[PDB]
């Protein structure tokens, strides 16, 4: 039903997105939520790279399961 991405600085985010929407949405879901632009973020799955244009359900998302995100550096 849901998932869970959680930042590089610890916070866990409960996100909500369709099996079928891609990775890509997994990003814009957040970019509201954190309002960190798409790029400037990265996502992973137990250390498997995920990759947008494909259907993220089937590609390792599972039912509220989690995730690992990746942010830019503070630049100083």
């Amino acid at each position: 039903m849901q998932i869970f991405v959680k930042t590089a600085t610890g916070k866990t985010i409960t996100l909500e997105v369709e099996p079928s929407d891609t990775i890509e949405n997994v990003k814009a879901k957040i970019q509201d939520k954190e309002g960190i632009p798409p790029d400037q973020q990265r996502l992973a799955f137990a250390g498997k790279q995920l990759e947008d244009g494909r259907t993220l359900s089937d590609y390792n998302i599972q039912k509220e399961s989690t995730l690992h995100l990746a942010l830019r550096l503070r630049g100083g």
